[PDB]
This record gives structure tokens, C-alpha cells and sequence, in this order.
DNA sequence: TTTTTTTTTTTTTTTTTTTT
DNA sequence: TTTTTTTTTTTTTTTTTTTT
């Protein structure tokens, strides 16, 4: 265990280096409660950053981190603040996931796999019912 | 066995000199029971001075020292001081170590590896337990 | 060797693959005589297209090719069309190199390295004589 | 000879990777003859970019570069500007050192070594002279 | 063996010379029992000179002092006194360093070695037992 | 010669390491045109920066220096800016010396001798001549 | 023939790159 | 006596058809 200011894909060494990635790889396993979240600014835009309990996990070394801030990519930022407003204490677990990416300066680009069921409607339900009827 | 009046990274011998950090690496052990604590201000802010038993260990040397005052670094000094308040008294052990550090002063930044399992809250439990049931 | 009607790195085959130079690579080696040159346009902007007699090289495969039509990427391209203007016919030779690049959308540069010693005021060649006196 | 866009520390690998100078070293050799500057904005401040004959010689490797455009750190850029003003062409010649440097967010300071003699008014050397003198 | 006054690192030939330490470096050896302390003043602050046997050795000389008076620096001192109280008598043995100190007016400071081994809490020899138990 | 952006013991290589003067000893010869002053401040006090020409070299390497900014210790400093105010342009030439210094925090004091004869008035001289005639 | 000299809190960190 | 800062970047490449 190794306690960290901020938890992110660089601290938990799981930020690919650049031109690196030939094939899908996972990357971490981030697990933790959000009470609320804070807006920041840097030279490549406004960003997020969490506060609670997170642990964080890499997969290439078994090192497992813990913190009480959390900074996360753009994409992974959107869905997890839609997903906290308020005094509500959040609970979320996901899978980061590299993928490459040819016209990318880096080479690859983030994946998110969930690792708790999210919430579907129950259309939707409906929708995958009737799919699965014909064949 | 080195008595010291204060116990520090430099009264140890484990503050690396700059510019000389190419690995990660552990530099000292401490380890002991706090009493009460103090705020005093330098140059570069305001820090925290603790009472009570300390005993640190070198790794590049081996040597053992001991003392009743520790003053530590900012994110350790966070750490403890949230978990000390008032009359109780705390144990505590904790590994330091060093990392590199591009765009640093010093070149380096540091770690901190608990030995004693902190608390973690039924919660996150619960959530590392979700994580280890699908894979 | 291969007739090509017009000799492009992706003709020759020397074109890396994007996310592909972990180590400067030379690809190609290519020499000729240009007659004339003609501008075209394209989606990412204009283009110069020289007319002559060239052959090329692959050092990967040492395939050897030949056309009379050379597109050339835009450092090499504006270094020729500022060495040809007119009626005069106009010999080069030149080896293509290929670089990493960090916040490329390919991972890699192109780099030029002329196999005929270029021109030289005899200014800079005085220049060079002092350089080589003191040490 | 390498044919590059713009001449600098990091286009002839001169460039000093951060926490890696532990002593005095000489990197580069640059000479040429200027014609014109402009200025440019970056998101670290202003610079200046130079215009004429340059070539470059990295001493680790000994390669050779040439280029039409330089851009120098801020103390040699100082100094050639103040060298250079309108129409005139102005004959530059200097060895690029790095030292170490504490409290540096790279580690290394870099240093300016002239290798044509630069002017010094009489009165100075009258100094001199009377120096020589007595001892 | 030499009878001695008052027992202190310059009777025994101890005391480094100013700007003198290049490395640590052990100066004397000091043992006895303590009957009582008695606290004096002089021009840089209070002292505290204890009673009792005192047997003191240098390490450059071999040369053996003994005494019934003793003056020690300020921590020794500290320690000593902390460790005496009432009609108590007190048993002590300790080697004395001198470590160099940059921003020192001598340029030494010195360092505190005992012999015999002091007593440690039960709570900080279980907290050794935990850390000794991991790796 | 070395370029410098200011010129001080410091960059010139001739600040001593501090407890290692054992004898008086030589360290730079500093001399050159001042034409202003600016005051400036910083922890440990108040300072004095010149503008001019300014050269300087080390003893114990003979390494030569070129400057426009000079600072110097307050005592060189204080000397100097007694001898310039206004608009007119002062010569000036010293050697720097270093002489032990206990009860110092750097073992060492800076000494002055300069290199051209200082003005005395014609009252001192007729003392001069007095203790020159009986003896 | 004497009490004399020794010590100081220092440094260490910063959001960055990923997508189109 | 000590300090009295210094450096980082300052972009790249992609295509530019071909056959029936």
C-alpha cells in the first residue's frame, strides 16, 4: 500500500508511454466513494478532481494505492460527475483499459469497463428481451 | 544506537542530495509514539513538531537512532497530524522512500509506505470485494 | 527494378507505419535530375510535384525504383524548389531519415541527411577555421 | 550533415536529459552569420528566432548540422541581439557548456565560451595592464 | 592516568580545533557514577557540574583521566540531568562524537554514542516487532 | 572566456567551501568600468548591483570572466559605491582575498587589496614623511 | 588558576495530454 | 559570511487513386 496526494493513471505508474500500445492492455482498477468535486484549470483545459476514499490498483505490477483526491481522464471525468450532485456519497468501480490509436499524439486512447452493473431502463430491458426472442 | 535532539531525513543521513535520484528507493524506518504536537514557522512555512518516543533507521547504513522530537515532511506531517488530536497517544511506522521528480528543485519526491495496515471503512471492503468476484 | 509513375516513400515502401519508430530508421535513399516543377493541391494543402529523371531506393528491402515524377515531403520539397528554378536541371541526392516524435499524430519526423556536400559562403568556412584553431 | 528546420539543443541532441549533469560538460558548437530576427511568443515568454547561415556540431557524437533558422536559450539570445541590428550581417561563434545547477527545476545551468575574441574598450585593457604590473 | 579538577573535553585533549572536522570522528570516551548535580552560571547561559567518580579515555592519545567533577555540553548534559534526581546514584556511559556543521561558529557539532543500552518502552518494542516482521 | 550574467565569487568559481581556509589565501582578481548602481533586496539583507564592464578571474585556475553585472561582499561593496554617484564612469581594480575567521558561521573573512594606489591626502603623506625621518 | 563555546528546521513540489 | 535562480517550448505527418 502507498498513500498518494492524488490518485492518476501517472502516480499509480499506469500512464503508457508514448507510442507503446500494439493491442488492447488494461491498465488499472480504480475503486472508491466521491463526496464532492472541485473544478480546476491547466494549459489543456478545466478538469475535476474528487474528494473521498480511493484505492487504486495496477494490473502490470499488483501495487495497490490509496488517496483522498482523484484526478481522472476527460471521458471517465463526465460520466462519474453525471453521476454526483450534491451531498449524495457516491459509490463507483471501473477498469481503464488502453487502446490504440492511429492520427493520436500519444498512440492510444482510454477505455472504460465498469465493474459494477450500471443502470438500465426498463425499455431497454424491453429492447434486449425482444432481440433475444427471434434467434 | 545515536541519540538525537531532533530526529530528521538529514540527522539520519538519508536525505539524498540533489540531483541524484535515478530510481525509486527507500531511504529510512521510523517508527514510535506520539504525545502532543507543536507548530513552529521558518523560511519555506509553517511545520509540525512532534513529542513522545521515535526511533528511525538508516538502510544505506544500518545505523539506528533514536530521539523524542520528529519533524517530517509535509505529506507525513498531514497524515499524522490528522490522526493525532489532543491527549490520546499514537503509534505509528511508516517507510520513506524517494522518487524522481522531473521539474523539481531537488530532483526528487517522496513516498510513503505504511507498515501498519491503516483503516479502511466496510465500504470500500465491500467494493474490493465486488472487484475480485467477476475475474 | 520497378517503374512507378510517380516515387513517394508509400510507393517505395518506406513509409513507417504510424506509432512504429522507437530508434532514428533511415528508409529510402533517392537521386535524380529535375527539370521543372509543378504545385497541386490536395486536402492538407499544396503540393509540389518534380519532373525528371529519379530513382529510389529501399534499405529495408533494397529494392530499387525509378520514375520521372517525385513527390517529396514538405522540408525536402521547399529545400529542392529553392535549389531549382528555370530551365537549369538541377542533380540531388539525399537519404530520408526517420525520428520519433512525441505529440505527433504519427510518432515520427522525417529528417534529411544530403549525401552531395551542399554550398557554403566562405564566410562560415572562416567561421569553422577559428572554431578549429583554439581547441 | 543533417539538414534541420530550426537549429537547436534538442534538433542536434545536445539537450541534456533533467538530474543527469554532475559536472562541467560542453555540448554543442554553434557558429554562422545573421541576418534578421523575430520575435515569437511561447507559453514560457517571448524568444527569438535568427536568420542566416548556421551550423552546428553536437561533441558527444560529432555530428554535423546545418541550418537557416536558430533559436537560442535567453543569455546567448541577449547577447546576439544585442550583437545584431538592421541591415548588417553579423559572425557569431560560441561553445554551449551545462553546469550543475541546485535549485533548478533541470538540475544544469548552461554557459556561453565565445570562440572569436570579443571587444574590450582601451580602458579595460589599461586595467589589465596595470594588473600584469605589480605581481 | 592524569587526576584532573573537573573533567571536560578540553582537560582530556578532546576538543576539536575550529574548522578542524572533516568526517565524523570519535573524540572520548566518558563513564562514572553521579551523586548530585549542581547548576552554575557563566557568560554563554547556565550549566549544570555533577559529582561523583568520572573515568574518561581519548581516542587519538589512549591518555585515561579521572575526576569527581564533570561538565558536559549541553545535551549530554540534558540527558544526564534528566536521567539523575535526589540521592539516587546514577550509572552512565557514553562516547562522544564531533560531526561537521555547515552554518556552525566551529564548524562541528557533537554526537551522542552510548555504551550502555537505555530502556525502551514494551509499546515500541512491539512497534520493531511489527516492522520486523513483514520483510 | 566565460560569458556570465553576473559576476561573483560564486560564478567564478572562487567562493571557498566553508570551514577549509587553513592560511590567507588569494581567490580572484575582479577589475573593470562601473557606470551605475541599483539597491536590491534578499533574505540575509540589502545589496548593491553595478552596471559596466566588469572582468575577473580565478587564481587557482586562471579561468577568465566577462561581465555587465557585478555583486560583491558589503565591504568591497560599501568601498566601491563611496566611490560612484552620479553619471561618471569609475575604474576600479582589487584583488579578493580570504583569511581565517573563528567564531565565524563560515570559518573564513573576505580581505581587499587593491591594485591601484588609492588617493591620500597631502596630510597623511606629511605624517608618512615624518615617521620616515627619524628612524 | 578559572568553565567555556557550540548550534540553528530545512527545502520540496506543481495536473497533465489525450482525442479528432 | 551565507543569496542575490534556472530551465522547459518554440510540433509533425497524413494525401497527392485505380481499375473495369
Amino acid at each position: 500500500m502507498e498513500i498518494v496526494s492524488k490518485l492518476t493513471l501517472k502516480t499509480i505508474g499506469a500512464q503508457p508511454k508514448p507510442h507503446s500500445v500494439k493491442e488492447n492492455t488494461a491498465l488499472a482498477s480504480i475503486y472508491g466513494r466521491v463526496r464532492g468535486k472541485k473544478v480546476g484549470q491547466s494549459t489543456f483545459g478545466d478538469f475535476i478532481k474528487f474528494e473521498g476514499e480511493f484505492e487504486g490498483v495496477n494490473i502490470a505490477t499488483g501495487e495497490v494505492f490509496r488517496s483522498g483526491a482523484l484526478i481522472l481522464p476527460k471521458v471517465l471525468e463526465s460520466l462519474l460527475a453525471g453521476a454526483v450532485d450534491g451531498e449524495n456519497t457516491v459509490d463507483f468501480a471501473v477498469e481503464i483499459w488502453a487502446k490504440p490509436s492511429e492520427k493520436g499524439n500519444t498512440g492510444y486512447e482510454y477505455g472504460v469497463k465498469p465493474l459494477i452493473e450500471p443502470a438500465a431502463s426498463d425499455e431497454l430491458a424491453a429492447l434486449r428481451n425482444q432481440v433475444k426472442a427471434a434467434l
